[PDB]
């Protein structure tokens, strides 16, 4: 199984620049590459990636996406003087040429192909190519928007041809629309293109009607092009995450790509003079993290734009941190997307409802100078995951996992807690597990040596009570509890410090807004239903709640239901919260569930779900939960609110 993250970079790509006055092009500078690599070096991140050399894309590889006429014309630019390069540049929109840009364009494209090969050959899990010139605007026969050749279109075409892939996801989170990519794949159902972009009702460059939400693809490709236009500037973390939870992720997990390619322009970040958005560099840690469970982790991140040298370096670092598996930063202050964003989101969801299961209930009425704080450090835990199996059970752990050793003080605390709240308890196995829970929690909370943990337990109520209560003291300001099982737990949600997600079998009305109860009907559609709940309900609320610790709980009766085909996906996605600090209590020994839990907790790749559609009874149940909760938890909203 693949390990490591590739970093593809070469300083030759900084050796072309603009040679005449052009206020429109002067932002695209060599230093974008320099500053990004050096930020990766400053933070120790480049040193932890597998350096993979660049190469030239061959003529045959260029012709996968471009015409002979356009290649032949670009092939002449190395012989041109400055006057001739100016004349040639003026034939295109917002692009400049330089004696060395053809060379660099072949390197940017070859670097991307190097990244695809490394990932697809399983030499690395994932990676990032830091390239110039960018590519997502270039077209079959035109340079455009600082782009000469379409680096990301190459990668998907090349991955199709040489690895016989049937499903490729391209995510373009650059602030501009990648119209070159859209045109390349508009008729192709094998490539799903998603782009958000500043649009402002078509007044923002490149000013194209087909960058609107109504362009869904053409022909056999209808439904595999998704445009989310931003019609105001100032979009925040909340807007970007609303886009992911309510548009991109439901479609991406249903598509089930075999490879993910990211057109990663960071001009969508705060401070950028082109984007004028307000999302913090830390959001890219989460945009990367939320997509990493797809395609068994096979993700190729390719640099596009980004022009504020400061937010550029920080956003590159946040992305590579997540590719390397470092713990995600906590995102505070999340809430409803703004009204303009909710309008764009509801519009794209409505036009896409003809094509995607997650949105299908919408189709009929029966169914429905700028400055910001420096990012904190993101250091991997010495031991990522600690595991406490039943006594005697030895298991093969991934290289970054360990078994627990109850201390003397810990043992005194269990006696104290025993001598207050469970006085008639002497079952020295339970008392061992309570020492295990406290020992694990103290390593998670106090030390940065250990990130998360999993403890197998016998008695739920005493273990849950001591886990939760021990977390609340020694401050964990807020605790998210995720319980798979029936019955009521010793968990009080009447103070705002605990949010409880319960996935159960009995349909029970819940009364207050700090509890989300999901009764999913039994059957084969249960896997699709849980995934829809996870992306569209659980993750929006959890992200807004912003817990300091996550407590997972699985009762023994549920440990062999179809609902635990998704346990790995939830465990990976839920580590976007609380900087990955999650304690899981498994009731009873299940060898596989404990293996899967530890695997996901440790950051391993997880198997795809493959293939369908969920029961309409479940969709109605979930939308009733959204109605009940979205006034309190605005990140749940995916429509504009009713004005009174
Ligand atoms: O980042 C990019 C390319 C940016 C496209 C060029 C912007 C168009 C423009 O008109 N820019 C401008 C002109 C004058 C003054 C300031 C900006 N794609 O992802
Ligand atoms: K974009
Ligand atoms: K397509
Ligand atoms: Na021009
Ligand atoms: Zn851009």
């Amino acid at each position: 199984a693949a390990s490591g993250s590739a970093l593809i970079f070469d300083e030759e790509m900084s050796r072309y620049k603009l040679l005449w006055t052009d206020p429109e092009c002067e932002i695209e500078v060599p230093e974008r590459l320099t500053v990004s690599y050096e930020a990766l070096r400053t933070h120790g991140l480049a040193q932890r990636c597998k350096a993979v050399p660049v190469r030239q894309a061959t003529e045959q590889e260029i012709l996968l996406a471009h015409s002979e006429e356009y290649l032949e014309a670009v092939k002449q630019t190395p012989g041109m003087n400055v006057e001739e390069l100016m004349a040639f540049s003026k034939k295109y929109n917002a692009v400049y040429f330089h004696q060395n840009i053809y060379h660099c364009a072949k390197l940017a494209a070859g670097a991307t192909l190097q990244l695809v090969d490394s990932v697809m050959k399983r030499e690395v899990r994932n990676g990032m190519a830091l390239v110039r010139p960018p590519g997502h605007h270039s077209q079959r026969s035109a340079a455009n928007g600082f782009c000469v050749f379409n680096n990301v279109a190459f990668a998907a075409l090349y991955a199709k041809k040489n690895y016989n892939l049937n499903r490729i996801l391209i995510v373009d989170w650059d602030v501009h629309h990648g119209q070159g990519i859209q045109y390349c794949f508009e008729e192709d159902p094998s490539v799903l293109y998603f782009s958000w972009h500043r649009y402002e009702h078509q007044s923002f460059w490149p000013n194209l009607p087909e960058s609107d939400y109504s362009s869904v693809g053409k022909g056999k490709g209808s439904g595999f092009n998704i445009n989310l236009p931003w019609n105001k500037v100032g979009m925040t973390n909340s807007d970007y995450l609303a886009a992911f939870f309510h548009v991109l992720l439901p479609v991406a997990y249903e598509f089930d790509p075999e490879l993910v390619i990211v057109s990663a322009g960071f001009d969508s970040a705060i401070g950028d003079p082109e984007g004028e958005m307000c999302a913090l560099p830390e959001i890219f840690a989460h945009l990367t993290h939320l997509l990493m469970p797809l395609a068994a982790g096979k993700m190729c991140v390719v640099l596009e734009g980004g022009y504020n040298l400061t937010s550029l370096g920080q956003s590159v670092c946040q992305t590579v941190h997540s590719l390397l598996g470092d713990p995600t930063p906590r995102i505070s202050g999340l809430g409803t997307a703004c009204d303009s964003a909710l309008e764009s989101i509801q519009n794209v969801r409505n036009v896409q409802s003809s094509y995607w299961s997650s949105f299908k209930h919408l189709a009929q009425s029966e169914t429905n100078d700028i400055v910001w704080p420096e990012p904190l450090k993101r250091m991997p835990a010495s031991v990522r995951t600690v595991v406490v199996p039943p006594p005697g059970v030895e298991l093969t752990l991934p290289k970054n996992c360990q078994h627990s050793d109850i201390s003397e003080s810990t043992a005194k605390e269990v006696q104290r807690i025993r001598d207050k709240h469970f006085h008639d308890l002497t079952d020295q196995n339970i008392l061992r597990s309570l020492g295990n829970i406290i020992s694990v929690l103290d390593r998670m909370m106090r030390s940065d040596e250990v990130c998360n943990g999993c403890v197998v337990v016998s008695d739920l109520s005493v273990s849950v009570q001591c886990a939760l209560q021990h977390a609340l003291t020694e401050p964990a300001e807020r605790v998210l509890v995720v319980y798979v099982g029936d019955g009521e737990l010793p968990v009080k949600t009447n103070d705002g410090k605990v949010f409880l997600v319960q996935i159960c079998t009995k349909e029970t009305e819940d009364k207050c807004v700090n509890r989300l109860t999901l009764c999913l009907r039994e059957g084969e559609s249960l896997t699709a239903g849980f995934m829809q709940a996870l992306l569209g309900l659980i993750l929006p609320v959890a992200y807004e709640f912003n817990p300091a610790l996550v407590l997972g709980i699985v009762e023994e009766t549920a440990a062999k239901t179809r609902l635990m085909r998704v346990w790995g996906h939830m465990t990976c996605l839920i580590q976007g919260l609380a900087r990955g600090r999650m304690l899981t209590l498994l009731q009873g020994y299940d060898k596989d569930l404990l293996e899967l839990t530890v695997s996901a907790l440790s950051g391993a790749s997880i198997s795809p779900l493959g293939p369908r559609a969920p029961k309409p009874e479940d969709v109605e149940m979930m939308e009733k939960q959204r109605q009940r909760l979205q006034e309190r938890w605005g990140l749940l909203r995916c429509t504009v609110s009713e004005s009174w």
